[PDB]
């Protein structure tokens, strides 16, 4: 689809079998989701944003479907203010900025 | 143009007579720029992201040029680690997400 930006670009995603709402976030290198339960191994990591750094759990090679488009990549889980889909997955679904 | 997301979507902007680099950021409601001494009145504001909140100064009706596309709107100035162009200005230059 073509998505305008008068509203937040929120979309439904599927991860671990469960549906969620997430923000398409071209300013995020990485995908960060709010606290949730995910199967498989993970490693502790740090990520920094506008206000400082937080502790996250890094899940690699996770299946996630974004607005009907499949991706498999890294998903960080931790105290982000909102679920964000970052460039690591936006590239996988073929997302570009256009003006 | 069309901007892929393999790397950060950085572009040149012109604001307050200065050229700078800024992110085209669909996850940013507002536009936040590095500390710069703009003239005129302002109001304090707090904006939150990963890591918490930062204090910024809100200037209204600021002229910004983004890749030759002119816009005018609110700009927040503060100790942000990165300049981000938010949706308030991305809509004005006709920017969409597409996949
Ligand atoms: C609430 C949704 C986002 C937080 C997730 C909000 N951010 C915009 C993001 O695009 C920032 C924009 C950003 C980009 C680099 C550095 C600081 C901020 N990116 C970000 O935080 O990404 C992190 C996850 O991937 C990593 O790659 C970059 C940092 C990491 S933000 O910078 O904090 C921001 C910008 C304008 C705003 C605002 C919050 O409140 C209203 O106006």
């Amino acid at each position: 689809p073509q998505i305008t930006l008068w509203k937040r670009p929120l979309v439904t995603i599927k991860i671990g079998g469960q549906l969620k709402e997430a923000l398409l976030d071209t300013g995020a290198d990485d995908t960060v989701l709010e606290e949730m339960n995910l199967p498989g191994r993970w490693k502790p990591k740090m990520i920094g944003g506008i206000g400082g750094f937080i502790k996250v759990r890094q899940y690699d090679q996770i299946l996630i479907e974004i607005c009907g488009h499949k991706a498999i990549g890294t998903v960080l889980v931790g105290p982000t203010p909102v679920n964000v889909i970052g460039r690591n997955l936006l590239t996988q679904i073929g997302c570009t900025l256009n003006f």
